[PDB]
């Protein structure tokens, strides 16, 4: 892996071979975000430069775009989900004109099937949308595989916010996993929650050697929580510890992910 | 032994039995037994909680206080632990004129740190009001554990809403595990929604053979059904697989526990 | 206007002459609906009428799509809200090929503006599916100008759940207005809540004489219910009463327009 | 007079001063007077009500009895019928509990008294004494209020929209802020853009003693436009386009966060800080 600030040193020849690939089968895109030498000096982020490679693609013509999706590669089933496997995707080509494309890297054989039996269903105009979506995500993986973002800036904060009582929820303990991928997963952090309801002593994640894209669990201790304001609970409590399974995607953005609760109820969401 | 069993027995049978629900205090025993016809309409174990509840709630103050007194005081704390734990007990019991109670169910030393350190910040008479409440979910543990409720009829249902499309999601697969009781612990279903975003076949569970009380965990795979419907997601996802951890506390109510989702968002509640 | 049981057992070339123009200037869809007498025999609601009509359009080809889009009409402003208009708008059709549609729900000039200053911005594949989108909602408007709705089936109903404590809240006062169309607006009722949560009485309106499209306000007096509970809340509580706007567009669908509150807190969705 | 000139003042026309704020209980502005560095502490009208309240709290259980049984029984647009369940729910509460019913409401209306009295009737007298000691305390705070000076205060409302059908924050909506009450300071005090971070451009809607002030106000979400500029799908009669947000503001000291989580189906909102 080659850091953004030393690919874009080297030779334009160089950096157009490097990233050729990362739109299979279109390296006319790295092609011509080399001949911009103007945009190629104000990139700094993979952020940066996977937004020129996706406005290369998305300003081209309707034709280009087009074959831009027909030279994406075509995509242990049992003997009748390949069966079906076979007719849905044949189906899907002849009446789209262009191939079922799915990233499929953090998904199973149950998300193609579903996505097929789905999108199948769909008009041309919306999966050709739905299609150019996925070959950016599938663009933005390949990216990231290929450059070394230790340093990227992006982190992971929390709050908790005690929604039967209308506080921040403070002293409540808080631990973080990460799941996946299997070389990095395990204990991330135990943490606890100031007066703020803010985790003490800062984000939990920090900066691209621990803030990495992967799959991530919070564990909120919340009935510890709620028996120390001496809140009315069942004995066995309807919310207890609260597992929060999330996804990070860029390593370079401020994550917020926030806990509402009360024992009774409780919400999340991205925040930032 | 069954409330329909027990409640047919002689009636000094039957305050012998329940003599001990409120520790030392079978005078609430006899005063339900005393009413003949309205025993006879009690048909389930929450009536019957609900029975000796308002027994003693109507009893006087004096009696209330005497009841907190004779519920017994309260492994892996260490020394210093030990030391705050014996030290905040005092404190306790000094201030409020009877004892720290908790009602719990395998409980951990943080949770009865984390209560004993929250409430003896309390005034008397807020903790009066808490210990009573901690009595009466007591008296609920021990009516559950004497008591046969098999044949109890409550029930868990559940619910799927796409809060980002504004529509049930169907064929959304799910899966349910009892984390607790350990002896019949593992995968209690697997299930699928149909066209109105509830589970085909009905009731996740029904009636005190399989629907008790305990600690379960809903897993619900998102991830299949957003990209059944080609909804936009990042490539890894921010949520596509997610755990929904609860509790069960009585085994007569129905209890409806769905799921609000979109991409970037959930939250759930205890329904009915 | 004509019922559609009556509207579809006239003879195919009165019915074609009949929605000719729901499409604009595309008479040729309402013709194709005809030619199919088994489909045709189908049909029971206007639901099911638009989105036969619906799924014409969809199975066309491009090129009739794109005429469709073009045989649609181009679209209180300021001196410099004209000039950012005609800027934006000769723009869009230079970019995508087919005109600026909105489908105007009688709606705003600030709503016109912030379309055309979004969407300017988009490519016209995601243009075009927009496009698409806003053809059917203004034809699924114009079918309910026509067709005698009166005998709809639809309804609306409520259910309020106390998050606070868990439980479903009961004879909490709920007003209902209707807001538009004009010629109807008013109070349409006031209800309690039963012991479920839902409306003493059952749906706040039924059938497509009460039932009809428009603006409504829910009033929920939740301070009323938390002061009937003892429930801490400030001396001016941060919740009271608790507007809620929506909007109904369809009277043939089942409207679940729920609650869920705390004293701090308050949530509510699109439930069927 | 504000806190700062209150508390600069000497220690027996302080107590003189908030001798009242709990019902004949003195003893309360004593205890807080005659520790007089504890006393220097005290910066806000916040801390001032706290302050004593902790006097309060600390005090035995006949003390606090005692000041329940001080207030006054408060036995309007009632009916006869009305009239007479009140009489007779009002009798029953005292019978049982042994002090007055309490009920610290701004405005209240009939139906809020009716409810809360029917509603707490039915509750055991630990219960209800605690209940009682919670009004007495929002009873103090609203006599604070109305005796302190608190323009100076430096509370401060803001807001933030998050788009969770998208998941980013809503750039570009135009909010609108009303304040519904008190009458005499009703109206229009704000129309407001969110930027690109979905928060208010400028900053805080309302900041100072002057203008965050204790009442009801309504927000005007204009989601339909927003909406409308991402061409995100709505029906043609939009689920959700304008979203009014009525709320309470109780302390002109406090950060109020009120903010907005929304889609074209559903949204919500809680008090954040």
């Amino acid at each position: 892996p080659v850091t953004v600030k030393d690919l874009l040193s080297k030779p334009s020849a160089e950096i157009a071979s490097f990233l050729g690939g990362i739109y299979e089968h279109s390296a006319w895109v790295a092609e011509a975000l080399v001949k911009d030498a103007e945009s190629l000096a104000s990139i700094e982020t993979i952020s940066q430069l996977a937004a020129a490679m996706k406005a290369i693609v998305n300003k081209s013509s309707k034709d280009q775009k087009l074959e831009l999706l027909c030279a994406h590669p075509d995509l242990s089933l049992t003997d009748a989900e390949l069966e079906r496997f076979n007719s849905l995707n044949g189906a899907y080509r002849d009446q789209c004109g262009f191939p079922f494309i799915l990233a499929v890297r953090n998904a199973t054989k149950h998300t193609v099937l579903a996505a097929l039996g789905g999108r199948v269903q769909h008009t041309p105009e919306q999966e050709f949308m739905v299609a150019l979506e996925q070959v950016h995500k599938i663009a933005w993986m390949r990216l990231l595989s290929k450059i070394d973002t230790s340093d990227a800036q992006g982190f992971l904060t929390c709050h908790v916010l005690d929604t039967g009582n209308g506080c921040p929820a403070e002293k409540m303990r808080i631990h973080l996993h990460r799941l996946s991928p299997p070389e990095m997963a395990g204990l991330v952090g135990e943490f606890v929650t100031n007066d703020d309801g803010r985790l003490e002593g800062g984000p939990a994640l920090k900066g691209g050697k621990e803030f990495t894209v992967g799959q991530y669990e919070w564990t909120f201790f919340c009935g510890e929580y709620f028996a120390s304001k001496g809140t009315f609970t069942s004995g066995q409590p309807f919310l207890d510890t609260i597992p929060l399974r999330f996804g990070i995607d860029n390593p370079d953005d401020h994550y917020h992910v926030p806990l509402l609760v009360s024992p009774w109820s409780f919400s999340t969401y991205r925040g930032s």
